[PDB]
């Protein structure tokens, strides 16, 4: 189960220069600063730190790009699409100590944009309404406060779940891009 660590990040920073090196250093400092902080602060600061980056879209569809970026690729490129934002936020939150089973990257239909839109969902308990960490909204809001998002499926390092339409947990590796992304991280 692939890992982000401050030590790995510090070494990565040294292999780059200029603003790219600074981005790696800032990412590791973020992770160090958020350990043993209140969950809500962990969520907020990971959300806000990454929300500053370049938001990419496919210039033809206006939606997400085909390729899924690992956290290191996101840092190197200085950004990515909505899916890439959710992915780096996920791995960073696991790194600061939020239990992975409370985090599910969520593929949703945007009823307002008329296109797919990915976010990170945080579940206080499995039967709670999730809190939505988004790249097109600075606030973290409950699912019911985001009626513009209709979840389709969600996933993390461990599993895959279809949105209702408790459920059977598929293998996360059956998402080809996700399985490949996690291997790239090894």
């Amino acid at each position: 189960a692939p890992l982000i660590s401050v030590e790995k990040i510090q070494k990565l920073a040294q292999s780059y220069q200029g603003d790219t090196r600074k981005r790696f250093t800032a990412w590791g400092n973020l992770i160090d600063s958020l350990k043993k902080k209140p969950v809500k602060i962990q969520l907020e600061k990971v959300n806000s730190f990454f929300n500053q980056f370049n938001y990419e879209t496919d210039p033809i569809t206006g939606a997400s790009d085909d390729y899924w970026k690992s956290p290191v690729e996101f840092i190197v490129d200085g950004g990515g699409d909505c899916e890439d934002f959710a992915i780096i936020k996920y791995f960073t939150l696991v790194a600061v100590g939020v239990p992975s089973d409370q985090l599910r990257i969520t593929y949703a239909a945007s009823l307002t944009l008329n296109q797919a839109h990915m976010v990170l969902s945080f579940y206080p308990t499995p039967e709670s309404e999730p809190l939505i960490l988004d790249s097109l909204e600075s606030k973290i809001l409950k699912a019911s406060a985001r009626p513009d998002l209709k979840p389709v499926y969600s996933f993390n390092a461990e599993g895959l779940w279809l949105a209702k339409t408790s459920s059977l947990m598929g293998d996360s590796k059956s998402l080809g891009k996700w399985d490949a992304l996690m291997k790239r991280m090894e």
